């Protein structure tokens, strides 16, 4: 249970990763727009 | 050797979001030059 | 007790990775400066 429980932690936090970085790159991309 | 594996299985799935953020990056770094 | 340790290496990689994209992202908005 344990395992199948970290699995699903690990994509939701690096889903999330993914985003908070990519959206400080979306706001440098409207500015220099 | 099971949770080591599932350690490299996730490891490669870093460095992948890692590189393909940089690469969203390096683009407007390409167009700023 | 092998889980555990290996939540604490994909912990320690994933903050990593997050800062190295965060810092070349700041390198980035020098050169627009
Ligand atoms: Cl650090
Ligand atoms: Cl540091
Ligand atoms: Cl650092
Ligand atoms: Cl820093
Ligand atoms: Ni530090
Ligand atoms: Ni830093
Ligand atoms: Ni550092």
């Amino acid at each position: 249970a344990e395992i199948e429980q970290i699995k699903k932690e690990i994509a939701y936090l690096i889903k999330k990763i993914k985003e908070e970085i990519l959206e400080e790159i979306k706001k440098i991309k409207q500015e220099i727009a």
